[PDB]
């Protein structure tokens, strides 16, 4: 309905009719153009890590409770100290134009409707100021690709900052791009403007290319880049793409207040671990002196339940959500939470578990299957 | 042949011809009506639990036996001093009016030909007085669904009292529906009355509203409820649902007379394990100090061998008993048990087990495969 | 070409051309009667056991030998200082009749001409005397199903011994048939006379009812029968069906002179293990105190090697030699042991191994897949 | 384009677009006819091996690395002081001439281009001279096919020696074929001259006929041979085709210079476990006393990273390099190789590991899938 260079967007505003958030991709998939559809479901090299994602939440089991002695679980949490009436969250995604002509606008309408925690990204169709315009009252994180160019840094920094979001999500997993065969086969070019990189453009970046601002991402990130960031914004500091335990201390050491459990929803290094299968170890490491965000292949309400029970403070979706944006914008976005959400509250109910620290405190079974 | 609020109800009454208990889902879905089907067939989320009921009886394998000495083997058992001809036996499902007119009428005459135990439901189409009437002498159980009402309690409990029924199987694993996607793709509405919640309506529940009485149904469980309906019925009280050893012995502690170690047939905790894979380490703290009753996913005779070893007392069925009701009624319902013993009466003479104790005392493989 | 009671039996006489031993089940398809091919190919319940047999040969794998100074191995061995040009020999199979009109007789030259052991059968379309003359001096052991009536169990070890057969194989594991869905499916009555049955009621039988005979088979058998079986026969008694190290011991304490590891190519007991997967700890606890026989599933000569190397002396097969036998009679069965051995030879030379023993002296690895 | 014996070689001379190594199977498949498709493709017995040489490589997994301070990783790595640009090498096969008329030429052109090691082979299409003269300066190792004759083995060393080939490998685990089903069901007769056995016929071999020095090849292989072949060239000697810790050290013991760990690509053992299983014992033993090469089933970047980290020197290519010769001649070949080392460096950044030797102290993760 709407074109940009060539690319057509969704316009679509409705609740949306869902059966589980796995069989949106294939329902999206009737709306998004080809590219920007494989752009959006593939992953890296043969997709091995992408199909473990989903495959690794069968390696633990909930066990029923009988005669649990509850009722009416609550889907109510916190993360430093703000409110949020549900524990799933969206995931920093830079391609949200590719389903819909609102983009993270629509998305941060989303997530205000459910009281959940919206991620705007740097790379978004949208900027900074229009997103957190988008979403009102409601918190907001900013996730930053980190530039060689600290003039851009500092700049977005301090629009996050001025747009009052709550945190900075610093991704490290994505120094190169995994090898994606989707948008080789499909000759995929992005076709989006990258509203915050213009906006760095046209103010403190001087006139400077939008080619030449994007080519100036680092590949060479340092634990001082953490605490330099942290320093700068004196906001807390989230380092997204954590896969080893080693790496969740060496992030809290070098100055981190989260730890964001990741592996990019299997698009970056094929041949690693299913995100699900690092998160306990990482957990146990971390011993709760930060919060842990979760996410790469959550589907089901027994998946966030698992999550939690595993060590996970708060569980992000990336795909469900932006497969719901292309079919229903903010309310589409509204229905993948209700529908993930409808199914955590079952889950709870026949797990005996009251709250979502009671999810955090379940012992999960290991049988092997 | 028989019509119900539009939908169409089984007649037949014939002895059928069963390859396996498998098999049946195909032949009952060409006569039970789609959304009918699909309620009865169906798990919850993606059924992945439901799929490992079936998977997990290959986790353990029987010993043949050589120069075992024995022939003739005698599927003879009992509980609570009932005699009965086979250890398989009917486990309570409210929805057996979807495959035919007489419902558990006819469950109870096919459980009385084998000399099998017949578990009656609280949801059923026909009431526990004309199914304990079908059933003449046979033995049968009354499954609850306790209310927060306990007007209702008493009243149906007092009604299975007036029938003759030998315990009370409490089901606790269902305080919420799971999940089932089945009844969503076919927008399925439950056409069927509930006998005992009508009787109920008319009788001491003093005209009060069927959807009313229904939705008055217990989410909050705990272990003084099972030592009340003890002390009211002065019957044995049975839990059902039971995943884990804590949960056994906590029924115990509350009055319990009987475990049964069940997940629903995968309908309830979608991501929870198999239910044969939590069967021996319940029965190992259980210690045999109340018999256990064990069903979901039970197909082959090899099944109920495996179940016996792993210290079931009794093994129950669900869809398959389901299946051959619509197919041929009462002599449908006594074919599935008489297949079923047929194909444990084989394994149990090439095992070298005599009796149902010999089985239970049985010890099982474990190789990986 | 042959007709006997409306079924089709083979009158084929060739060498044939064999891909692999696996591929002669859908080239025997084509050319035995359906029901037939269904008694033969068909395993127990749903087959889960008859599938584990060849994919257990997964669970242990072949070292290749760098730098062996070997070549030219050789497949000679020996059992009761009988000499044999192969430790492949043929398994006790009573339905060859269903393959060809020849039966056993032409089973018993393509044995003859590979120099391997023949193992003739109680209910062969042929008789004893018959399948030994085809044999001439080729080196036979003749397979009892113990009657109840010790006059039948006399009579046919008395033709045995008169035979020259130089042991008995007492198969122990088919008290009953297991339930063989194929032969439900095919409506399949086996149309075959039982040459043996015929001969003894002509005899010693006295004119007694071939069913009648048939019917007094044993299901009650003890070690006590073995003892007795050795005694009057002074041959050695090997006991077929084993599936455990206790029963292996048992049978050696009764007075067998060998143990056949077999679980009946998957037709018994379905849900019993792969019998590769039992084969080691059986040899073990035999501690080559009397010579292993080994059947079920081996098809391929990484399979031989690896149950010689697991403990095996002599490995046998049943259903590819009876395709064999259907596809070229004597030259087929041939065929089909000149093809296994080609493949066995490639194995014990990359493998390093010179002779038969240095196979079973052979260490596999046990890396899991 | 070119006709050899009635067999069509390509003539192709270009870079080729390569989506993955595995893709280039089915389009090299449209070139190649189909008997010497099959001859390339194929593996012994039912490819059990061949298919588990890719499965293993999911045994491990590689841990992505946070805030790992590098960027631009280098594949730069030497083998006997000769500088490498990429530590992926060409494996020796002797039938290139199935796929291009250039054989080992274009071959040798594509290595040079890479600045990779090329392996010729003496049953190459090509003689050892010619291969040599088309690589220029780059480095290439000889692979010998031992003789029972002497003088064939110091012939074709001379030869090498002549060539300036910098190490020879002897080839181990092929003294007999694997057992090929493809060429049986193609009925396929190897239709290419073998340029080193009619050089040696017309020089030092005095006429000797091609078919009676091809069935010279020696099948009994010792320790001292590795030793004689030492001292006749004063090269280094590779063992290739270890399989085991064992026979690593008796290589090392006998003089070899090097351990190629390889299962011939699962041509030969079938039944054999896969080569990555093997390689960390087998590198853990050698303690680097002597270089690693490695090969069977490597396709992607993450198998490369895996193979080195787990203590492999070089990693080598057979298939994906023929198919690649095939599609592009010289051009295509080095298409291959580029192809391969963008996905590793991919993997590289990701892992945080600069050089090839950071790979090889990499310690990867073990969960189980
Ligand atoms: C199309 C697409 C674009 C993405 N862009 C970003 C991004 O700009 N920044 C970032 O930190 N992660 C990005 N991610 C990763 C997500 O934050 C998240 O890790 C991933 O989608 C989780 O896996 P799931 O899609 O299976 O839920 C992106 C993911 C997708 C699918
Ligand atoms: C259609 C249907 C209706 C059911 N209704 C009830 C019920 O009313 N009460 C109850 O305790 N269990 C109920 N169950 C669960 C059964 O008691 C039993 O746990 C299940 O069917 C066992 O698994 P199986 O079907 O694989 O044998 C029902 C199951 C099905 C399939
Ligand atoms: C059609 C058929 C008939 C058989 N009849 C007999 C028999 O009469 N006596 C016996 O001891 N075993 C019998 N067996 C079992 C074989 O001795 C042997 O255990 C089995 O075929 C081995 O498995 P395989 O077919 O996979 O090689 C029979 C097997 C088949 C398939
Ligand atoms: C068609 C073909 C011909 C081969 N010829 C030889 C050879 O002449 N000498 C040798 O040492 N290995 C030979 N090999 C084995 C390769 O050196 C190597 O071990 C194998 O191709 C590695 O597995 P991959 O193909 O999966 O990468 C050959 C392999 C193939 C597929």
């Amino acid at each position: 309905m709407t074109m940009i260079n060539g690319y057509e967007q969704s316009d679509r505003e409705e609740k949306i009719d869902i059966l589980n958030l796995e069989s949106l991709e294939k329902q999206a998939e009737e709306i998004i153009p080809a590219g920007g559809f494989g752009y959006i479901a593939g992953g890296s090299e043969d997709e091995w890590t992408l199909k473990q994602n989903r495959m690794a939440f069968h390696h633990r089991q909930i066990a029923p409770k009988a005669l649990s002695g509850i009722e009416k679980p609550e889907l109510n949490t916190e993360i430093f100290g703000i409110p949020l009436n549900t524990p799933v969250m969206m995931a920093p995604a830079g391609a949200q134009g590719l389903a819909h002509s609102q983009g993270e606008k629509d998305t941060a309408r989303g997530l205000a409707a459910v009281g959940g925690l919206m991620a705007q990204s740097t790379y978004s169709s949208v900027s900074i100021a229009e997103t957190a315009a988008a979403g009102g009252d409601a918190p907001q994180f900013f996730q930053l690709y980190m530039s060689k160019d600290w003039n851009f840094n500092e700049s977005l920094l301090d629009e996050a900052k001025k747009a009052n979001v709550k945190a900075i999500i610093l991704t490290v997993d994505a120094t190169v791009d995994g090898y994606r065969e989707a948008d080789i086969k499909n000759k995929f070019t992005f076709p989006l403007p990258m509203a915050n990189l213009i906006k760095f453009s046209e103010g403190n970046g001087q006139g400077k290319g939008i080619e030449e601002i994007y080519a100036s991402a680092a590949q060479n990130i340092r634990p001082e880049d953490v605490k330099r960031i942290a320093d700068y914004t004196n906001l807390p500091v989230i380092v997204k793409g954590i896969q080893t335990p080693e790496d969740a201390i060496r992030a809290i050491d070098a100055g981190a207040a989260g730890i964001y459990v990741s592996n990019h929803g299997g698009r970056q290094l094929n041949g690693g671990p299913a995100s699900f299968d690092v998160l306990e170890d990482i957990a146990t490491a971390v011993n709760k002196q930060v919060p842990i965000i979760f996410d790469s292949g959550v589907r089901r309400g027994s998946d966030v339940f698992k999550a939690l029970a595993s060590g996970a403070d708060l569980v992000a979706l990336g795909r469900p959500v932006i497969y719901g944006l292309a079919l229903g914008g903010a309310k589409g976005v509204q229905s993948v939470f209700e529908h993930l959400n409808h199914e955590l509250e079952i889950v709870m109910q026949l797990a005996g578990t009251k709250t979502i620290e009671d999810v955090k405190n379940n012992s999960l079974l290991n049988i092997k299957y």
